């Protein structure tokens, strides 16, 4: 089997992308945030504390014929930018563009933080690192990509994210149309529960490439790419007016500005992200600073190649027995 779905930007600056889910029968389509850096799928529901919910689309499962509580089981979440939810759990059918899968534990928020609640247009995330992170307790459940591997053509999916403009989650196959040149495949360790690999280095602008290994996770579910601190200082550097601002939470830049691309390896391959790719647009509305789209991963604990890195390039998430994950150009 395969499956086939677009997700699409949420708002101008590419802060996250969403992507239609069915859920239950007669289907219930929620708009969830895929995210390879976390591993369970949950949503708003009716059984969100009312106070908490504000324009999401919720799933009811009280009016879907396959669902079933799963007695006992409760989860709780905490995301690294501080946002969390909790609740109960359900199993029940779960399609993502033509693929289905039954049985799929589907996590029902009692709690969401402000966040999420201040966030319309996210309706859940789906979780598709390994499910050695999923949260459900006293018994762990698995993602939807591991429920559904053994049934797919190959065991994969490719996330293929646009610059402000929709792009595509594929499971199952790899379309040789969405990619220019060769896929180059690299490591992957899931001792951490990540899609975790090593960069083999990188360059800013028309600068010489600096080989230098850089361990980070590729999560389809940050928004931005946070990078040890050398090489983040090594990038504003060519920006004249950047700095990193205290009070703003990272480095930002003269709105005047035209930014350098980044490029980073992958083995002896190279993804170059354009420089607009890396503009987030005004601090607050009517300023000239702008907010940069490569921050410090100092005190973050972990290297991320977010979107900023991620939609710069055609990536397959291999689930074979030895994980890899693949970047091409586009």
């Amino acid at each position: 089997s395969t499956g086939s779905a677009t997700t699409t930007p949420i708002d101008s600056l590419d802060d996250a992308y969403i992507t239609p889910v069915q859920i239950g029968t007669p289907a219930q389509t929620l708009n969830l945030d895929f995210d390879t850096g976390s591993s369970d799928l949950w949503v708003f529901s009716s059984e969100t504390t009312a106070s908490e919910v504000d324009g999401q689309t919720i799933y009811t499962p009280s009016k879907s014929t396959t669902a079933k509580l799963l007695s006992g089981a409760t989860w709780s979440i905490s995301y690294g930018d501080g946002s969390s939810s909790s609740g109960d759990v359900y199993t029940d059918t779960v399609s993502v563009g033509g693929l289905t899968v039954t049985g799929q534990a589907v996590e029902s928020a009692k709690k969401v933080s402000s966040s999420f609640t201040e966030d319309s247009t996210i309706d859940g995330l789906l979780g598709l690192a390994f499910s050695t992170l999923n949260t459900v307790s006293p018994t762990q459940q698995k993602t939807f990509f591991d429920n559904a591997k053994a049934s797919l053509d190959s065991p994969v999916f490719t996330a293929d994210l646009g610059y402000h403009a929709p792009g595509t989650y594929n499971f199952g196959f790899i379309d040789t149309t969405a990619y220019t040149g060769s896929i180059t495949y690299t490591a992957v360790s899931t001792k951490q529960g990540f899609w975790e690999w090593t960069s083999t280095g990188y360059a800013v602008g028309s600068g010489t490439f600096k080989s230098t290994s850089i361990d980070g996770i590729a999560d389809t579910g940050t928004t931005l790419l946070y990078l040890p601190a050398t090489v983040v200082s090594a990038y504003w550097a060519q920006v004249s007016g950047a700095k990193s601002s205290s009070s703003v939470g990272g480095y930002v830049f003269p709105c005047s500005a035209t930014l350098p691309s980044f490029t980073f390896g992958v083995g002896s391959a190279r993804i170059v992200i354009p420089g607009d790719y890396i503009d987030f647009g005004p601090i607050s509305t009517g300023s000239s600073s702008c907010f940069g789209g490569i921050q410090s991963s100092a005190g973050i604990g972990i290297n991320i190649f977010g979107d900023v890195a991620l939609k710069a390039a055609f990536v397959v998430f291999n689930g074979a027995t030895t994980p890899t994950l693949g970047f091409a150009s586009k």
